[PDB]
């Protein structure tokens, strides 16, 4: 379940363990690790539990010696028992392994008719043996373990050494992840690079096949073959650009313009012959969606204000349960799993610790699985995820989300069609939704060529410190949003409220310092909202509407309504996002604060 | 539950049983008398069940003397029984007592260790052995009592008279009211004027911490100090022609104030044999119960806050999924009902537009059937329904509600039992449950006795604009209902927010015209928020925490610890709304706005 | 200038080293570091030149050992030498030092009288045989240094080890950074978070005040009285690798901490045997130079302000006369030109317009001829010029200037010498002005360790909408530039005035609305102003003081002096310009205004 290796100039159990600590949210039923000294002395130290047992153990008696590696085991071949626990010895060869080598037995007695004893019940220790006969033969770990790894098939990783020769560590990945770590005249590998950052942020991703011979001073890669490849280390990731602010102010202004051409890149390799084309998913995929009953989506603020959106439309077009809920509200509170629930995460940065918590605890709760949709690469929402689907907007640098937002509504559109409940309504409905995908950037583009007006509306929210934004159904969530922004980029206390609960409350506040802005409403609410500021007219109460031109309102003395180009039913949740960006946007610049770095607010919330 | 005391030269018998039946508003279980004569002769009459049967077995056994107490009781520690009644007695010493002794169990040991026999199941009688071992090393009744009162956890509101001087009586004023009612040469003493009024007019309220030494000629009021405390005695005109808000200002103080007895009356025949028991919905019901999957609430306002709080309820305790949903956001969506679905209404008024054509449009799509929580009988929520739950809380008159709310919680708390879906115990949780129910309107007293706290608190936020409500889990909605009261009479913007969210936009808000409130956060939550807090210091952010003394949280200079007494957790969240509604209500007496009738708010939003 | 501390198990040399090479950016002229095997065998090398020397004289010798500093020096006390290198030595005593120990006479010749020999010419070394005497009396190496630290004044980061026992560091922090990295059974120290990169992320800041005491496995901070004080761990969250603004928040924020390296980067080759060297300017420069009578400097905005500082400077250190002028008024008046005039003009950019064309002009005017400081090399300024000098301050982003101002006043304050008059009663002067250079870079360090105090200031300012800045002297142009960067970035509206005319009209405006400062007053202009404050108390008029600790000026309720370190009076106007620097840009951290962009200016105005 989790692998750890270093090999150093000084003692690195203490090391191992940590790394094992840090790989205790995978796995696992058995731990253990084995290291040596200059002389060639292996201690090899093993528990069935926790890895605070064999912490315990490596206590009252250390470990010494600068090269070593350690496991903890998720069992598949073989009871858990210290037995089959690893690491696991063909006497100077010692080896631990993640996955599984399916051809076990096979080549379990084609050894054991060779003097081999095999002592466990694991498909790891025809490793050892294997390595073992191959060093029989001249050569060195290398030449050994290249020519051994063809002979296992399987998804796997591996760790290998031999104690008569302390100075090398031998790696394999064929089917299970192994990341390098590079530290100062000494190395690491493990399973996961969250057991490394004690220790390093220097990492080496080993590509599927790939061998490495790693020394202290040392890091050779190879392949199946043995030819020398060369992989290059990366930290980061979110680099910064300019400069590709291009003709805009701000890192947030060029990423609210830019949303055409993210979406775009959202929507490549998954739009084809008039339908949603998630294949990207894998070969099974289509089928553990198809067991899915009911959908959760988790997340924090604005990627939470899509889950919202995205409710409206799993549940409408697609007839599949839907719920969404603020990730820290999830994590600290004992639910009740629905039958056969996905499991939903949508995060830029992919990092949020509050989500990531979420998903782990998720995993304990018998979800039928996990999605996530993210932006970063690599990041651990994906990572720990079974299915990702990235949103493709690119790095987005200021603090406040926008084109991660729109992507992130566009992919979950995109889920609607493969996810549907619901059938034989239906055709219609996959062939609406790829329509409005198709119409979608240029409609943002429309939307995009209304900022001078949004500009100059701008100047009658400027001097306001409140404002009340409504909406319902599908644009509620969007007034969420929009009220977001005016809080993140301006710092006025906007507000959000269901568009029918005016009267319920906020009612009582609104005057002449406490703008009210609607979202897109039909003809009937905005009657219900128009007499609803009525009723507030002695207090100078305004009512600003953002609406269809072709919904043919009239702006009166007390409403204002700033109208809007056309657009397909579908998608006007993400086409009535860019103005309340756009609004927000202005009133910053008015007031000169500060867009791409906002007091308080940060990028990403990773830790606690 | 009702105590009344009386020190007069004739006999006070028949007097303190007209006070028990004039304060029979206050649900009770059984009921008591004892009075002495001059020569010290003491006699106690206690029965189960109603006052009618005590007063009927006074009368063929007529009690002598000018001094005694009496007592109606609402079983919190020991069954309803003549040996768990009041008074409670320490050979010469008699006691009645109101609420709940935290540490009953350690000082019952120390008592019996020094040769007290109890012979009842009661907290009190701790109380009347502690009292009469603190006389034992002689002194006045007074200094006794002084010497006992520190050794007290909890609420140990009191009259307590020693049969040997029966010359005086001594009053403690912890956690309910307790007026004294000052005679012509004899003096009385009640927890509501109520029970005065056919003897005197004239009255002196006690204060939270008051202790009283009264005789027939004279009343000395003092704290647990010692010092002398002056209280002002009104005199009383009215009787209760006044449309009776009786001695309240507003409809909304009076029905905060009335919300131990209102729930006492949703509790009326629900708990029977340590069980929750609602036979009333009929045999035919049960049934169609245990057929139930899912819950789905609908509501408005302050009603979906309670909605709000049970969905955490359902889901941790009963491991039954449950949604809930603003009433008009149900109703213009297409939805997906959950298999095995009960739709369940909360509504005050039972005659919301929103509400009412949600459970309309529900009798179509196929749920097992309809359920509908309100409080008032005939409407149409209740006659359009399957089945009907009232709250039976009396007419709600203010048009913030606030005993409507409280009680809501009460029933929805109810319903967990009934509706369970978890295995083993299960048991213990409907345990729980019934003993916080039991335990519930002492608990709202003992909130309603710290108002001159909330009361002072008031100030800090009577001159602001904004305020910021936290809270986490059950408390969240809490945190939504506590914002929203501000917002109703106080007419401040003040928003609530999931405390795990405040660092993803709001907190960018904050400064000194935006104090930050969170309800009952644990340890892990106070750290995080107080670390919040100190990332805006340089901008005045103030952090107010109410939370249980126990905790021993401590107060800085931008955090406030406003400590509340200790309570069951499962009615914590029932608990925590009182002083949010008292904030409210004080900050809006500052200001001096139209609490009864908030501008531009309604009772109930009727008309589409 | 550099500082790198290691103490583990294994060898730290090349540890050291490598953090070294991340120190190289900051100005030095030689490196050297020390190591300490368990035996105790101290091993010790220095080298004059690069970090790559010091590397390859390393390369002959087994640098085996746990404990070891490191040090790239920037000469401020004795001529750069392989002698003068740091880490010093006392015996067993080894000491590594960024900053300048003030009171080096004294301790020296104290030192000298009680036995020591003075190997070396810095001021550094009186440290080594400082603490050595107060270890020779007794105690542990950290109450030695508690002794020691008091007798010291000025600026000091020092770390501190005893070859006898290499398990401990001790380090204190005054006037210089000191931050600790954490790691897995070891842990590191370093001047700069960069050099610890490549074995930790997990850092502690030591802040203004701190000693602490360092082992493997132990860190204890505590201040001058032996307090233990409690410090944060904080994992670095930061990418390093993200973008140009490195690990600033803010270009102008980097800008702000790049100074004192901008400083040195000014000086590079401009000192040669105690005197000011520009040669740079051509072999016939002192020819064009001697023949000046007469300077005009034109300029705009901040370049105004440098110019206006220069001018005290000139006429009262160099006697020559000095005419300062705003370009737009002098390219658009017919003016009088003096005798033998030098034309110089300032400018960042090089480019602006009204500069540019006042240059062109001054062409057709009779000038000697013209002189441009500018810190873009091939702007037309430069180009058009006779001579130029570069302030090589590296690019500035920020539209707001500040290591280009104090750049300016540098390169500036250099011309003095090569441009002197008073005969004379001169080479006092220019060792005078050497000195102060030479020191100036770790005096503006000195200032940036005052930022903690600043920010707290800061909160004084963030909520008004006045300030008035008063100077005198060659401190006007500070108060000029002051107030102009509270103008420029957080939208204040201040304004400075010269301090002798406070009295004839900005009197009347103070209130509490309206703080004034003043920079760096003597005794007998305090007690002026001081006076002036007290005539408004009535309105709430108050006073904030920015003067030399040294001074003993004592804060009233209306009067805040806030203490400033002793420096070197020809360099008094550069060292008060970072405080004004520093309030400003933490008064727009609270308010949040855009820091880099702020509203409506631009980095350079090159249209007409
Ligand atoms: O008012 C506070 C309550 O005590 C509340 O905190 C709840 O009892 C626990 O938080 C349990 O939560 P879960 O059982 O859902 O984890
Ligand atoms: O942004 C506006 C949308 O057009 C929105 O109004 C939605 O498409 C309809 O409300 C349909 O939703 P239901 O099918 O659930 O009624
Ligand atoms: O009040 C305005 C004056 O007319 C003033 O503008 C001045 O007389 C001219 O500008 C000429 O000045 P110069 O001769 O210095 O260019
Ligand atoms: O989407 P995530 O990367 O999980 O972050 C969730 C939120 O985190 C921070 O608060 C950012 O400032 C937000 O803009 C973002 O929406
Ligand atoms: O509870 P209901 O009768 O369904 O009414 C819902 C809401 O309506 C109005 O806004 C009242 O002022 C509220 O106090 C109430 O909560
Ligand atoms: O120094 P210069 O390039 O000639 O520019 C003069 C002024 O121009 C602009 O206003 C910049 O914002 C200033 O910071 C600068 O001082
Ligand atoms: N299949 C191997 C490895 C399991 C794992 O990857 O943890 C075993 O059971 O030992
Ligand atoms: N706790 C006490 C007092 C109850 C009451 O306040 O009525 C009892 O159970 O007897
Ligand atoms: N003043 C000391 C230290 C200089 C520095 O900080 O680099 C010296 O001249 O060596």
């Amino acid at each position: 379940a989790g692998i750890v290796g270093a090999i150093a100039q000084r003692d690195v159990a203490e090391i191992l363990l940590e790394g094992l600590r840090r790989l205790e949210y995978r796995g696992y039923d058995s731990a253990g690790l084995a290291v040596v000294d200059a002389e060639g002395h292996m201690t090899r130290l093993r528990r069935l539990g926790k890895v605070q047992m064999l912490a315990q153990a490596a206590e009252e008696h250390p470990l010494h010696g600068g090269t070593g590696i350690a496991h903890t085991r998720w069992a598949t071949h073989g009871e858990p028992s210290e037995v089959n626990a690893h690491p696991h010895v063909s006497e100077h060869i010692v080896v631990v392994h993640n996955g599984i080598i399916e051809n076990h037995e096979p080549l379990r007695e084609e050894l054991k008719a060779r003097g081999y004893t095999f002592v466990s019940e694991t498909d790891t220790e025809v490793i050892a043996h294997l390595v073992n006969w191959e060093l029989k033969q001249g050569g060195t770990l290398r030449e050994a373990v290249l020519r051994a790894i063809p002979q296992l098939r399987g998804a796997y990783g591996t760790v290998i050494m031999d104690s008569r020769h302390p100075d090398t560590l031998l790696a394999a990945r064929s089917g299970s992840p192994l990341v390098i770590g590079l530290g100062m005249g000494e190395n690491f590998i493990a399973s996961d690079q969250l057991a490394l950052l004690p220790v390093t942020r220097r990492f080496i991703f080993l590509e599927e096949g790939d061998i490495a011979e790693i020394t202290r001073r040392s890091v050779n890669i190879f392949d199946k073959t043995g030819a020398e490849v060369k992989r290059q280390d990366i930290e980061s990731n979110l680099q910064y650009d300019a400069g590709d602010k291009g003709i805009y102010r701000h890192y947030m202004q060029k990423e609210i313009y830019e949303q055409p051409n993210a979406i775009k890149n959202t929507l490549t390799g998954r739009i084809s012959h008039g339908q949603v084309d998630l294949s990207e998913l894998g070969p099974n995929a289509d089928e553990l969606l198809s067991k899915v009953e009911h959908i959760q989506i988790l997340a924090c603020g604005t990627s939470y204000n899509s889950g919202m959106v995205s409710r409206y439309w799993f549940e409408s077009l697609a007839g599949i349960p839907c719920d969404v809920e603020i990730a820290s509200e999830f994590r600290y509170r004992k639910s009740a799993v629905r039958r056969n629930s996905l499991m939903i995460t949508l995060s830029q940065s992919g990092e949020t610790a509050d989500t990531l918590a979420g998903l782990r605890l998720s995993k304990e709760l018998g979800y039928l699985g996990s999605l996530a949709i993210c932006n970063v690469p690599g990041s651990s929402l994906v990572r720990e995820s079974d299915l990702a689907l990235m949103t493709n907007a690119g790095t987005e640098i200021g603090v406040a989300s926008t084109k991660a937002f729109t992507t992130q509504l566009t992919v979950l559109l995109m889920l609607v069609a493969k996810l549907s409940r619901l059938k034989g309504l239906d055709a219609s409905i996959e062939h609406d939704i790829v329509h409005g995908l198709q119409a979608l950037p240029s409609r943002i583009e429309q939307m995009l060529s209304q900022d001078k007006r949004i500009e100059a509306l701008a100047e009658d929210f400027s001097d306001k410190h409140h404002a009340l934004f409504l909406g319902r159904g599908d644009q509620y969530p969007i007034a969420l949003e929009g009220a977001l922004k005016l809080k993140e980029i301006s710092y006025i206390h906007a507000e959000a409220y269901a568009a029918g609960e005016l009267k319920h409350g906020p009612l009582a506040l609104i005057d002449a310092d406490m703008p009210v802005i609607v979202v897109a409403p039909n003809n009937e609410l905005l009657e219900k909202l128009k007499s609803n500021i009525e009723e507030v007219r002695a207090r100078g109460g305004q009512l600003y509407v953002f609406a269809d031109q072709d919904a043919g309102f009239v702006s009166s003395d007390n409403m204002h309504i700033i109208e809007m180009p056309h657009v397909e039913e579908v998608i006007a949740p993400i086409f009535y996002t860019v103005p309340l960006q756009l609004l927000a946007y202005h009133v910053a610049l008015i007031k000169g604060t500060d867009v791409d770095q906002p007091r308080n607010l940060a990028k990403s919330v990773t830790v606690e």
